[PDB]
């Protein structure tokens, strides 16, 4: 059912995403450290640090949202609702604008240190892409919706090292028509293969942190994964709530408390990045301290509860950001600690208190997104773990099930209303 | 978009199948070995084993047919292309047929040494079971399609201890409507999962060949696997090209002929089992065979071109089958023969040769059913192994995307049109 030009035409996606993604990662990471390193050569004397470090990364915030609007305010937050909406028909997507605003901007964004979020760049520029060469393509009207698609997919690969995952993405969550050409899949793998292989290239190879030995997970340890469901579902409903409100509260005006909403909201976050924790930053940094670097089950109380409305009042403030990566340091800073506890409790059953520090690691996303199995996917490519499944599973769609028993919706659904309520911007 | 009574549902669904796939896997291997253990007793004089087993497994294939019809010639062969009509509208289903006789056969065909299949009836007994609780739960419509593509799913998992496979079965071949309850995946995902839980604890926890030490795949490496699929992608469609003929072959009669194929044809596989070598059975047994124990090149291909062709011969007579586990252990053999050779020409670009082994071990599955996808999570599942995906992925799509190059079709939807041309049986 497949048809070749199409093909070659994500292998074309699938390689701009990838030089483009790890590119952008690179190009942040590089800003981010700078900033640190002109922290520690001011550091001695005095707080001047706090000074210089406050005007940077706030008028990189700042400038962040101006290059937004007026220029292409289709860029503020995440990536998911934008082209779940165009696949979808609601929402036009110009490329032109969106592919050198999110990027530019993004690069503004993440390089001053907020709380996000590469997955939300990569997204959107890679349907950018996606589109961009399907019109070098010539490609048809249903065709030029899979190079979106695709290069969409793509996108997520490219952040994560997650080819599996960008492939699920658009098939759970974001799900299309494509009609009726199903055999889509092959077009998906084929962008996300050549994503993740121009990411290895550039700074590859090995995942985001691979803990593979860990593999003595027994039958009867399963019932504890029900309560890191349930524990994550109520995080879940929780975390959109407050999003939610946030967003109302940052959509409530006044008109001169927007012009400064940027060059405020980047500095604060600039002097909490000079604090030796990860309190800050898109949220690897996060992940990469729950494991491994021990600390006191105080701090990491101290860090999530610091994280977990720092999001939000990053997110709802409306820059251009990517909620996955945080919801992975959030997600994982808890699920250590409470693999600590029932290690605490039972250690008869959690030999390892590895093995569920990793399955509730992506609980939140699945909760807050209402799709476990590219939740599911995303933890087993980044962990290079897959003896960790049947906690995995049990741990991420207990965790969905449960925040939309209390009545959650999906995040991007509702994020993806809120966008097209903007139909007047 | 969830709705608990059916989630409920499936939990129950994957429970049943699970303890029926894994009490079937365990009950045929104990007449598997059994009938292997009676032809030693009698081996030391003479060949009088040689006329005992070739009674028995004859008459075990000849009374599977004769179970078949008149009782439920819809349990003829695979399971996929019987429930992926009935999901779609063509072919009816009814489990009290179907449930006891695909067992019951189903004993019988592969207790014999028949070239498959457990996959085969543990789908479509899974399909059965999730119509069974379907009207037991008094479900509606588009709900107890759900109950049986679950099932479905979880006949997969059962069989391979593999969840994420069952669930991409469904989601990439033998794909569904669902409308507009796109959120069946938690239903499948939840039917899988408890169906493995099932499994882990009558015969689990371990996977098929846990090869999880091989993690040393050079990003040059990867043109080989382009070859490698070039290679199963005209495996892929001569393998179709063949069982289609053959199916012509047995679907002529003559009406005398067909009285005796049961016996025939089964007392031939009773007499190849007593060979030391994996050639007849399911087929794990010939993927624990290409790896790990060491035997020459030439014994390799004499295996591979054996087992090629007593599958299309064991199915093609239109025997209780399942197609899946003897395109593994032939896909295997060949991968692992081509891994020798490889790393043969060039060592410091395969330095591992099991890497190789790996990725092309579903590749005849990927390339015949057109569904890369599914068969890339169904080698992971078994091997426990991901550090081999960039190969797999590579290796399994353009096994694909060259089997219809030459135009072979997907073998199960022309499966499904062969049983379709049966409107009058
Ligand atoms: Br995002
Ligand atoms: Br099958």
């Amino acid at each position: 059912s497949l048809h070749p030009r199409t093909l070659v035409a994500a292998i074309v996606v699938g390689l701009i995403t990838g030089v483009l993604g790890a590119g952008f990662k690179s190009a942040v990471n590089n800003m981010l450290q700078w900033r640190s390193q002109l922290a520690q050569i001011l550091a001695p004397i005095p707080p001047l640090a706090w000074l210089v470090t406050a005007l940077i990364s706030g008028g990189m915030v700042a400038l962040s949202f101006w290059l937004m609007k007026r220029f292409a305010p289709d860029t503020s937050g995440s990536g998911i609702p934008q082209i779940e909406g165009h696949l979808e028909g609601k929402l036009p997507l110009v490329w032109q604008r969106v592919l050198p605003i999110k990027l530019v901007g993004g690069f503004l964004s993440l390089g001053a240190g907020m709380l996000a979020g590469f997955e939300g760049p990569t997204i959107q520029m890679g349907g950018s892409i996606g589109q961009m060469t399907g019109g070098w393509f010539k490609a048809t009207q249903e065709n030029q919706r899979i190079l979106i698609a695709v290069g969409a997919g793509a996108g997520l690969a490219t952040a994560f090292n997650a080819p599996l995952a960008g492939v699920a993405l658009i098939g759970e969550e974001m799900h299309p028509r494509f009609r009726s050409q199903t055999l889509a899949y092959h077009s998906l793998l084929f962008g996300c293969v050549m994503a993740t292989i121009i990411l290895r290239m550039i700074r590859g190879q090995s995942a985001i942190i691979s803990l593979t030995e860990f593999k003595r997970v027994p039958l009867d340890s399963l019932w504890m994964f029900i309560i890191l469901g349930i524990l994550f579902g109520v995080m879940g409903y929780t975390f959109n709530r407050g999003l939610f409100k946030v967003l109302d509260w940052f959509d409530r005006l006044p008109p001169l408390a927007t012009k400064w909403k940027g060059f405020l909201l980047g500095s604060i976050i600039g002097i909490l990045s000079l604090f030796p924790l990860p309190l800050t930053d898109g949220g690897d940094n996060a992940v990469l301290w729950a494991f491994n670097s021990q600390s006191h089950f105080s701090t990491l109380i101290l860090v999530f509860c610091g994280r977990f409305l720092l999001t939000l009042i990053c997110y709802g403030s409306g820059a251009i950001g990517g909620i996955f990566a945080p919801m992975l340091g959030i997600a994982s800073i808890v699920s250590v600690a409470m693999a600590r506890h029932f290690h605490l409790l039972f250690p008869s059953q959690i030999p390892e208190p590895a093995v569920m520090a990793i399955a509730g690691m992506g609980a939140l996303v699945a909760a807050t997104v209402r799709a476990p199995l590219t939740a599911i996917l995303l933890t087993i490519e980044m962990t290079d773990n897959y003896f960790v499944i049947l906690p995995l599973l049990v741990t991420c769609l207990v965790a969905s099930v449960v925040a939309e028993a209390l009545g959650g919706k999906p995040i991007y659904t509702v994020l993806l209303e809120r966008t097209l309520a903007k139909q007047n911007r």
